[PDB]
């Protein structure tokens, strides 16, 4: 279509954590500052199909993410002009409808590539494609959330952004997951225990942080069970440490699981690649690290083969 | 003079630390190998000193290196060829004598360095020639060592390579020095725990592990103190983790000294830098980084700011 040509080229305009932080008015205002961002965002993915190597834009799962984001850009651009709250609660509705009809996006993704990726010659390719795919709909998300979360009015948040966060209470949700998850496959799971800065509070996206702890989490767990299958009664404890500072929210997550094997260290941040249903479909760590340098951070690891890993979220804090 | 330009074109061939694990004409053969070995070693070095920016060449302490490097050229070349026992017991007592007359090289390095290198175009290079100069000088050092103590018969010994090296014995001879220091101007010094592979013990050379240790060992108490000024009577633990593996040995030491600060980040791999006797002159970080690669191996930090520093030291095994 060449309505998509056109806003393809059209830049985004990025908005900062601190510009959301801004009668039924800044509704209105949201709602059309979406309209105009969205399809643009939209636009870009798209090019980013058109752009895969033959073989793999080919592939029918592929085609039907392309597909997906076609519709996504016909159905926000038909949209006609929001003049009053009666069209901007209709908006609310197609925002809502689209965030759930493209919720397994990732899932289809790695499918669709699997196999399609060893056809190619260029192997960064598919790294690169995937870091800006995946980052651009988190964005797209946060943006979308953000405007259905200005109708609610939960205390501490101001649409997404929670006004006080705090990371002790963030990781013990995912920790509670973590556990539940590995109790039912191992019947017995690591400990957790949380040290630094554990009386911390903020003003902070949750959204990010929501997507990164389980996986972080799911990985020291399971590296923890893997490495003790001869006492899985007596497992060490798996040691968080919030660090926070001016410039940015550290956190550390270090196990006793016995580290990644130097064979294996230069392929942990590929996608795909996992040593192992609990786990994923190996795209926890580089979907992670991606996510935090696109919120201005970093995802490092340090790995000390025969005892465990540290590993390093860095975000920066919102100004 | 012309015998050193002759020299500075051979290359140098580098010893293997297993090929060092190999009468008294095995003595003979060594002292020959050093002979051949030394002189094309230092040739490199006055070539590096020629080298060097004509400002910082002319400065008297720098000059007064060059001319010490030259020297032991001139008394290595001069040396008659060793044919008996008698001949290289008197080139035992040569290299000894310039083991003694190079020992502070790196301090008046340091000085010569100090002012000079605030009148230059190139910032890298004076980084180069100290990686360079400080690393090659550490090789002449073990070799020079290394023959030295072939006359002796210390058990779990062949010369300088320890057959049965324990990480956990080593770090505590170093602990207790640092802890002295530390005590002597503070009053109190933080206790250091030991875990990971405490048991460990392998075929290692200690002389690069004696200077990069006490190094670690003094940074981490000094942020350590220096960040509960309030409390010094009750100052966090320094933690070390031993991690032994088939390719590399690891030691980890994680500190509650709040960390190092964002703005200094960038700079304190640089030499000369410090933010500060009992510290040095802002060589122990840049030069310990030198020395571990030189070796196959690294020296890593993480920090996390308002919290502390792990740093990661990470040497290659003996094959
Ligand atoms: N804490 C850890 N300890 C040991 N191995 C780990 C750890 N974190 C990650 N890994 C390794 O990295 C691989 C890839 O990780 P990831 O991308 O998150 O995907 P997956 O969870 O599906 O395996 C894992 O399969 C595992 O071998
Ligand atoms: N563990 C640590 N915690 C905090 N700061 C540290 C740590 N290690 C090094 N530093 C910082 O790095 C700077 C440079 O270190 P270094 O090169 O070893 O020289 P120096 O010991 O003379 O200060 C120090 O002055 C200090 O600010
Ligand atoms: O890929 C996604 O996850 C999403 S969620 C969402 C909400 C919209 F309004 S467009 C859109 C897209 Cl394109
Ligand atoms: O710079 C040094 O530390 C040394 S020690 C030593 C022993 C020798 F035989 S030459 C020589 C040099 Cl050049
Ligand atoms: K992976
Ligand atoms: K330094
Ligand atoms: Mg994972
Ligand atoms: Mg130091």
């Amino acid at each position: 279509q060449s309505a998509i040509d056109a806003a393809a080229e059209k830049p985004s305009v990025r908005l900062t954590p601190t510009m959301m932080l801004y009668d039924g008015s800044h509704l209105l205002k949201s709602a059309r500052y979406l309209q105009q961002e969205l399809p643009v965002r939209i636009a870009h993915r798209i090019k980013g199909f058109r752009c895969l190597p033959f073989i793999i834009g080919c592939n029918p799962t592929i085609l039907h993410v392309h597909e997906l984001y076609i519709r996504a850009f016909q159905k926000l651009t038909d949209f006609p002009p929001i003049k009053d709250q009666a069209d901007e609660a209709q908006y609310c509705q197609l925002v809502r409808q689209l965030l759930d009809d493209h919720k397994d996006v990732v899932t289809l993704l790695a499918e669709g590539l699997r196999e399609s990726r060893k056809h190619i010659e260029d192997e960064k390719l598919v790294r690169y494609f995937l870091d800006k795919t995946l980052t651009s709909r988190l964005g797209i998300r946060m943006l979308a959330t953000h405007h259905l979360a200005l109708h609610e009015d939960k205390p501490d948040f101001v649409g997404i952004i929670c006004t006080r966060l705090s990371p002790k209470k963030i990781i013990e949700k995912w920790v509670d997951f973590a556990r539940r998850l590995c109790e039912h496959k191992y019947g017995n799971a690591p400990r957790v225990r949380i040290n630094g800065h554990v009386a911390a509070r903020f003003p902070f996206i949750p959204m990010p942080l929501d997507y990164i702890l389980p996986e972080l989490l799911k990985n020291a767990m399971r590296a923890t069970m893997e490495s003790h299958l001869d006492t899985p009664y007596n497992v060490p404890d798996v040691v968080i440490t919030i660090a926070n500072n001016d410039v940015d929210l550290i956190i550390r997550i270090s196990d006793r699981g016995g580290g990644i094997a130097h064979k294996d260290l230069d392929r942990v941040m590929d996608y795909h690649f996992t040593t192992a249903p609990m786990h994923g479909f190996g795209f926890g760590l580089p979907t992670s690290r991606a996510y935090a340098e696109y919120l201005g951070g970093s995802l490092q690891l340090q790995s000390l083969q025969g005892i465990g890993t540290d590993v390093y979220l860095r975000l920066r804090h919102i100004d």
